[PDB]
């Protein structure tokens, strides 16, 4: 295995160092507003070297943004596709690229044989090419690597089963800014090439002089270069036919044949585009083959990619033609010319991918390699795009709510194989799809408008009841005796119960356990682990009475807490902000334990007083004119004071200590060691007043944010013996901190409210000596060093969140996990924050048309840890990544996949079972399961179930923890007949494996396995 932390790559470009050189200046470059005036020399091109050049149409799709997926559906795509069929299909020699197959799905299916059959006859010609064939171009910024990887095997799974192709060239012309993880996937993919286009400004310039805008993308800490991955990065400011012809809009701009007038569009630069004649022919082909040879200037080698398209493009029968007749009039007199040296025709993305290899290989061009990420993205001046790493943050947390529900769908699932009628496929491909969908680009980014939002918000929880429905049929098959089993699949045997999601204060959606003596005595629950190790984990249940005891199902006592079901409420009559808690729902609090991707049955007994193993929390109010809160038959009163500053222990772990304000002022890791300062503060970033203004994708601060005024706020404390907890009311937030022993976990109940252009932020401040570094990770994949550079605006120092952030400096280190990607910073040295909502009235420019002003209450949840970490072997100065210690790894899993809770739905469980899973391997703690699929259908005489292995890196910091077993997921599931590794997606065998055992991976590194059963 390659050692991913002590090998710094040798890169000809490593953005990072690249940024710390770069001047970043917004200069007028001429007709390339952002560039230069690019100059060639003539007889560069000749007899003996022509200037190839493909001109690749296409129409930018985006399945939901001003309208939804089936308003765009039936409006545009569905005209656009029918129109390329019988285009295509009349005129052999025209192309066309196509990327996001949800769209192509939904129109094929509705296709007529016939006409079926006519779409695979264009496919297997080449005419139509698919790139990347992924079920939507997503999002790279706030997208976890899991469901990139979910969305690119549905749409290429659908595309190998229906049109027998499946794409090496990835096309990603509208991300905003763009990610490693994407080549990583793609290389593990077949992949051999892709495209990108958002990039700065001066990222373009830059790399366009040193001819290095076709690169070979390798991971950061890849020092052997084998994930590498050829990437072309367009050179101009848009992928419009304006922007992609040459450096010229005015000029590239006469050449869309669409801009004339009758379809309602024009050329801004004021110079009309005009029908090709043999009068004029010469002429227009002198101005666009001087284009051309102008953007090759910055390529290099002889072929030349011209995309031609621009969003919803190729709709009506008459744009087709005004399109395709102009450019064969050009390519006939262009190619005809001897002089202009240079042969045109219209192609696909793999055809000019295809002839810059050929050229490569003939010895014309070297590509240098490049390592980095692409973010943050700004289009011009210093309009930098980190306003969507935040936009709409309830759905960016229900993104990784549903991300964890499908795998633990499919996992649960892929035990047995079920009957159809079942419905388990069906289910699992909703909930697959519209997880899927979200990944667009204006999904999980927040830049839809309105109503395209809750078009996704419905489908995703479409998507979650789909899932719960899978799971406890699943989880009901696995726990009962096998000869009483009888299910009806219709039916809900078990309920789920999830503590954050949407949380308490979002939505009341918890079911309550009733228990009584004249009703029921009693009640099973069950825990699922998707992880594949043995976990221990605190979990809480609602209860109709607080003298409730837990047992195993060997009726071993569990030691158990319960603590009131407390729920805040903006009083609008005395103007603050309270708890009030329950008198008849109480929480019950315990620590499951459950084996690796296993299932664990724990039972809930009432009793008439206090049960032997169950403790109560006590609860203390510190606010001034405290009034009394009942809380029934909770056998301990809650106990009032003024505010003052506090400090909790659970366990042996930290002891935290808190401002009379309730918000973390100190850590102390240990009885000894130093209470450490970590403070946490809510501050506010507003609009500007002139110039431009902040939206959905734009962020564009009034300056630094200036503190929340906090008043004077009410804290409740609960400590218990298993789980302790100080809450407090804040203007937007009710914040919590949580402690179950190790580092604590932080919840805020976000409700921005009416405050029109606020941006609302938490941060952290510490007295860690960190300078200009932090840490952000990409997708959740791996994590990257980041240097706040004062030379740009504040802004352009905000970067994706999607899972966690860091900083440190020798001895100290502070992560913050996230079950939501946001966005943050570290905008001084020892800081760190994150945004947590933001609510904007007016648009930004982009085409959305509206701010963003339909916020509503979300739960974002965050583990803090503090670590020592100057035993710790990191990598040196100049690499540019950085790696999780195992304690912060195991707090975001517990953040991103949690163990499940199911109740039993009715009285009596017959035939139950203890448990599943428990001798199933628990692997080393980096590794994980990331995705088990079953690939068959009951009907498959050969069952194939597929898993996605992913190892991360860990930090070594001196903690001997050892002895656990290898992991070979091919003998899972019995009578193995083969095991296969194969590409991520699993549509491709790359390995026939010996013993039929799968190999465990290296860190870093991600393999597929296919296994097969008789
Ligand atoms: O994804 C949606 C938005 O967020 C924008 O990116 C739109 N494209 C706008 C566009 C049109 C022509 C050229 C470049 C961008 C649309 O595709
Ligand atoms: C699918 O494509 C391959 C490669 O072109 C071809 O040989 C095969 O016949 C096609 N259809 C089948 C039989 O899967
Ligand atoms: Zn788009």
């Amino acid at each position: 295995c390659q050692d991913v932390v002590q090998d710094v790559p040798n890169v000809d470009v490593q953005m990072l160092e690249l940024y710390d050189r770069m001047s970043f200046k917004d200069i007028d470059g001429g007709v390339w507003k952002q560039g230069w005036n690019i100059k060639y020399d003539p007889l560069k091109y000749n007899a003996h070297h022509k200037l190839k050049v493909f001109v690749v149409p296409h129409s930018h799709n985006d399945p939901g943004w001003i309208q939804t997926f089936e308003e765009y559906y039936q409006h545009d795509t569905k005209h656009i596709l029918s129109n390329a069929l019988r285009h295509l299909h009349d005129n052999p020699e025209m192309k066309f690229i196509w990327a996001e197959i949800s769209y192509f799905a939904r129109f094929y299916h509705d296709l007529g044989e016939n006409k079926k059959l006519q779409m695979k006859s264009i496919v297997k010609n080449g005419q139509l090419e698919f790139v990347t064939g992924g079920w939507v171009m997503p999002d790279e910024a706030n997208s976890h690597w899991r469901n990139v990887l979910l969305q690119l095997t549905e749409g290429q799974t659908w595309l190998k089963q229906f049109m027998n192709v499946t794409p090496t060239a990835s096309w990603a012309i509208d991300p905003f800014g763009h990610s490693p993880t994407m080549p990583y996937i793609l290389q593990k993919s077949g992949f051999k090439n892709m495209l990108i286009q958002r990039t700065h400004y001066s990222v373009k310039k830059e790399l366009a002089q040193q001819r290095q805008l076709e690169f070979l993308w390798r991971q950061i800490w890849d020092n052997k270069g084998d994930t590498a991955l050829f990437t072309h990065m367009m050179p101009f400011y848009s992928y419009d036919i304006p922007h992609t012809c040459g450096p010229d809009p005015k000029v590239c701009c006469q050449f869309d044949f669409k801009r004339m007038g009758s379809f309602g569009l024009s050329c801004p630069w004021k110079v009309p585009p005009r029908t090709i004649s043999d009068q004029n022919v010469a002429a227009r082909s002198d101005l666009l083959v001087d284009q051309w040879k102008k953007k090759a200037e910055l390529y290099r080698t002889n072929v030349l990619l011209i995309p031609l398209g621009d969003d919803f493009r190729f709709k009506q029968n008459t744009e087709w033609d005004v399109q395709r007749v102009n450019y064969e009039r050009l390519f006939e007199h262009i190619n005809s010319q001897a002089h202009f040296n240079v042969q045109a025709q219209f192609g696909t993305l793999q055809e000019y991918f295809d002839a810059v290899h050929q050229a490569e290989r003939a010895g014309q061009a070297e590509f240098p390699t490049l390592s980095g990420d692409f973010f943050t993205y700004a289009d011009r001046s210093d309009n930098y795009w980190s306003g969507y790493y935040t936009s709409r943050p309830y759905h960016k947390r229900m993104d990784r709510v549903l991300m964890h529900y499908v795998r633990a769908a499919e996992m649960l699932s892929a035990w047995h194989s079920w009957d159809g009628m079942a419905r388990i496929e069906e289910r699992l491909e909703q909930a697959r799809r519209e997880l899927s969908l979200f990944q667009h680009h204006d999904g999980i980014t927040g830049t839809a408008k309105t109503h395209v939002v809750v078009d996704y918000e419905q489908r995703m929880q479409e998507a979650l009841k789909a899932c719960q429905m899978v799971m406890q049929q699943s989880v009901y098959r696995l726990l009962t005796k096998p000869s009483i089993y009888s299910p009806d699949f219709s039916f809900s045997y078990f309920t789920l119960d999830d503590s954050r999601w949407p949380g308490s204060g979002v939505e009341d959606s918890r079911t309550t356990i009733i228990l009584g003596e004249d009703i029921l005595p009693s009640k099973h629950v069950v825990m699922h682990n998707t992880l594949p190790h043995w976990r221990e984990q605190l979990v809480d249940f609602y209860v109709s009475s607080p003298f409730v005891s837990v047992t195993d199902l060997a009726n071993n006592p569990v030691e158990a807490q319960v603590s009131p079901v407390w729920s805040w409420h903006h009083d609008t009559l005395t103007k603050t902000i309270h708890p009030q808690g329950s008198t008849t729902k109480y929480r019950i609090i315990f620590k499951a334990r459950v084996p690796p991707m296993g299932l664990a049955t724990y039972v809930l007994t009432i009793s008439d007083s206090k049960p032997e193993h169950t403790s109560y929390a006590s609860n203390l109010l510190l606010r001034k004119n405290p009034t009394s809160l009942p809380l029934g038959q909770y056998p301990e009163d809650v106990k009032f004071g003024d505010p003052r500053e506090i400090s909790l222990r659970v366990g042996n772990g930290p002891t935290l200590a808190f401002s009379e304000q309730g918000l973390l002022k100190s850590i102390q890791l240990t009885q000894d060691s130093p209470h450490v300062p970590v403070h946490f503060k809510f501050l506010k970033y507003g609009v500007r007043s002139h110039g431009d203004r902040s939206g959905a994708y734009l962020f564009l601060p009034n300056g630094p944010a200036s503190p929340v005024e906090l008043g004077q706020p009410v804290v409740l404390v609960t400590k218990g013996k298993l789980e302790s907890s100080v809450s407090v009311g804040l203007p937007s937030v009710v914040h919590q901190t949580i402690m179950r022993g190790g580092a604590p976990e932080i919840r805020n109940l976000v409700d921005i409210g009416s405050l029109d252009n606020t941006e609302i932020v938490m941060r952290l401040e510490t007295h860690i000596d960190s300078g200009d570094i932090f840490y952000t990770d990409l997708n959740g994949l791996q994590f990257i060093k980041r240097r706040r550079l004062d030379k740009l605006p504040l802004q352009a120092n905000y970067y994706p969140i999607p899972s966690g952030m860091f900083i440190e400096d020798a001895n100290t280190r502070l992560t913050l996990l996230t079950g939501q990607p946001l966005g943050g910073s570290s905008l001084a040295s020892g800081e760190l924050e994150i945004m947590q909502d933001r609510r904007l009235a007016s648009d930004d420019e982009r085409g959305l048309g509206q701010g963003v002003l339909d916020n509503k209450p979300v739960l974002h949840i965050y583990r803090l840890v503090l670590e020592k970490v100057n035993n710790c072997v990191r990598p040196s100065k100049l690499h540019p990544a950085g790696y999780l210690t195992s304690a912060a790894h195991k707090a975001s899993q517990s953040l991103l996949d949690p163990l499940d809770k199911f109740i039993f739905a009715e009285n009596e469980w017959i035939g139950a079972q203890g448990q599943f899973g428990g001798d199933h391997p628990s692997a080393r703690e980096d590794l994980d399961v990331s995705v088990m699929r079953r690939l068959t259908k009951s009907s498959a005489k050969t069952q194939r179930v597929g898993y996605v292995l992913h190892r991360t890196n860990l930090m070594q910091c001196g903690t001997p923890e050892e002895h656990t077993q290898k992991l070979d997921v091919c003998h899972l599931l019995p009578n193995v007949a083969r095991c296969e590794r194969t590409t991520l997606t699993f549509l491709q065998n790359l390995e026939h494996l010996d013993g039929m055992v799968a190999p465990e991976v290296c860190p870093m590194e991600t393999a597929a396995y296919v296994s097969s059963h008789s």
